[PDB]
């Protein structure tokens, strides 16, 4: 086959040991195996399909599910607590390498990554630009507003010695 690896929908590296994507399917499993994942942070409330559960079991991957309802704008309401819990998992380097995913890798995943960038002291315009690159024509002002007002205070003490940015 030679060119045989298929990263999942909207796949990207976020930082050392942190990846983002939409929902993996079996065509993506050989690529995800190469990343030596310890963790998935899964941001949809739907049960993980059997195919994906077998992949986690076979590969020794822990599933962290913080289900955020997949509403359309303007009827979206990202719960602060779920993002807060997900950031706590993301900030524990023992969980790396970790893949964050939702359905499309644009909205729920975009919000969690944007809140991480706020902890990494990125200016809002740089955070929004990265969010928009993935969300493309489906960029939601509400997701960027969520990142704008998300309170980082509780996380200030946590060292991020894992990051490429020190």
């Amino acid at each position: 086959e030679e060119l045989h690896l298929i990263p999942p929908l909207n796949f990207s590296m976020v930082d050392n040991g942190i990846f983002r994507s939409g929902f993996p399917d079996s065509a993506n499993f050989s690529f995800l195996q190469t990343l030596g994942l310890r963790s998935i942070i899964y941001l949809c409330p739907e049960p993980y399909p059997e195919s994906n559960l077998q992949f986690l079991k076979s590969n020794g991957i822990r599933l962290f599910q913080f289900g955020i309802e997949g509403n359309k704008e303007p009827f979206v309401n990202i719960p602060d607590h779920k993002i807060r819990m997900a950031l706590k998992v993301l900030l524990d380097e023992k969980n790396h390498p970790v893949l964050i995913h939702c359905k499309r890798g644009k909205h729920r995943t975009g919000c969690l990554v944007g809140c991480l960038r706020k902890l990494q002291k990125w200016c809002l315009t740089s955070i929004f630009d990265e969010y928009q690159r993935f969300a493309a024509a489906k960029a939601r002002v509400s997701d960027q507003r969520f990142m704008e007002i998300f309170d980082v205070s509780s996380f200030s003490h946590i060292p991020m010695s894992f990051s490429c940015s020190i």
